[PDB]
């Protein structure tokens, strides 16, 4: 059995399936400049992985958020977090801070998930 | 086949179970202060989630450690990991440095094991 | 089932193995003092691990690359990493910023792969 992968470029894949298990590069926002729209926007980015690659959000078994400033940005991004997950499913997860490749960018999320 | 969880809220499942892998949320410390303390309380949390999940410390499969002071903090983190560590079994494992959620926090540790 | 290691001591495994999966501990460069030395000495390691484990370039699922300084070595970083990489078959990746366990090491990658 062989790894497939989603919307490949020369640096990474978008997701790579094997088995049961979807891997996710990380995700990092659109055009948000703000905390709250970039969370927003690496979620939905998420979202539309996880369908393509024959998952959904109940079935994200681990989340890795990055946070370019956690001390700032740690209550923005539960509350919006919190929202995007189906009720009672969350995830296992992990927030830390890390600068990410552009100043500008405050939050990128890392998916591994289940395939249904 | 579904994913199950262990000890679920609002943002994170403490534990989640997919099949033979148990995902673990990034664990912190309890009430200690201190580096040594920290990393005990640390390691005594993954290993009550890995009984809870239907694993053992010699099943573990991969570790993240994050240290908020990495220069100050690998070698106490070393002692106490080594230690903790079933003989002659230890992990995969990277560590690096990370401001955690808390400035008080030091050390915050992220498993990934198999299922016995 | 059991997991089991390649090149254990006492504080890690270079790689774990279990079922189809192989889990590497993050890889740190040699002797190399520069970022694209640096790159292509972790890289090298990499592919022993995977060769070791029974996996190959083509088989690895993701890839969580943590640069000291990703301002300045983000682009090095790409170089090395798009020309190592076997054509057309990129990983899931995340690029983050993170100091290591020596101030001298600008580049730790940690990778997860399928066994072939």
């Amino acid at each position: 059995m062989e790894p497939t992968r989603i919307a490949t470029n020369d640096r990474l894949s978008a997701a790579v399936c094997f088995d049961a298990l979807v891997f996710l590069s990380g995700q990092v926002p659109g055009q948000a400049e703000d905390i709250h729209g970039q969370t927003r926007e690496v979620l939905a980015k998420i979202d539309a992985l996880l369908a393509e690659a024959g998952s959904r959000k109940e079935r994200i078994l681990s989340a890795t958020i990055y946070l370019k400033d956690i001390a700032r940005d740690f209550a923005a991004l539960n509350e919006v977090w919190t929202q995007w997950l189906p009720t009672g499913q969350a995830p296992s997860r992990t927030t830390v801070q890390a600068e990410l490749a552009r100043p500008s960018v405050l939050v990128e999320i890392t998916v591994v998930a289940a395939r249904g």
